[PDB]
């Protein structure tokens, strides 16, 4: 992976057998994804972003594929503009910032 | 830099004669700074994201120094809890995502 920023950093992910588009977003601590149905038990959570508070469903230990790299972790699902991959998963697959 | 993501990617920036800390953010299109007074003319704007929309003022042709590097361009000022360096400035300093 070398990704330059004249365009948004948008990738494909695979989750639950599904194919979605997501954004690699170094200023997000966490990963937040649009409304979907995922297996298992979930915890409610409120998260604050710059324009206010949103409400979320926490799922733990979920397998995702990002660009051919496999990861296992927490995913929050809720009312976000785009799909967001945050630092929790970016670190799993080996991502860094460079200059 | 090489910059890893175990924590938040905070750098030092200088604007005016001011010393600030700010986030390197590949998820941001634009550069969003905290409340300050700047030389020049500006226009208002509505920008949105997690939680909703804020109101902002657009300045053009601002010089900023970020980690030792010169950039020049557009900053948006308004009530953010955090200073974010977006892709408009990030490209000027040679910044890349790797993988
Ligand atoms: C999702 C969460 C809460 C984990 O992180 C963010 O929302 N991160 C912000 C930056 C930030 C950092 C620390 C505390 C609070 C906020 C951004 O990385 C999110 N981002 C880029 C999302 C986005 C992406 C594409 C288009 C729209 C929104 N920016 C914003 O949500 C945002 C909102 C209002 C104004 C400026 C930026």
């Amino acid at each position: 992976p070398q990704i330059t920023l004249w365009k948004r950093p948008l990738v494909t992910i695979r989750i639950g057998g599904q194919l979605k588009e997501a954004l690699l977003d170094t200023g997000a601590d966490d990963t937040v994804l649009e409304e979907m149905n995922l297996p298992g038990k979930w915890k409610p959570k409120m998260i604050g972003g710059i324009g206010g508070f949103i409400k979320v469903r926490q799922y733990d230990q979920i397998p995702v594929e990002i660009c051919g790299h496999k990861a296992i972790g927490t995913v929050l699902v809720g009312p976000t503009p785009v799909n967001i991959i945050g630092r929790n998963l970016l670190t799993q697959i080996g991502c860094t910032l460079n200059f």
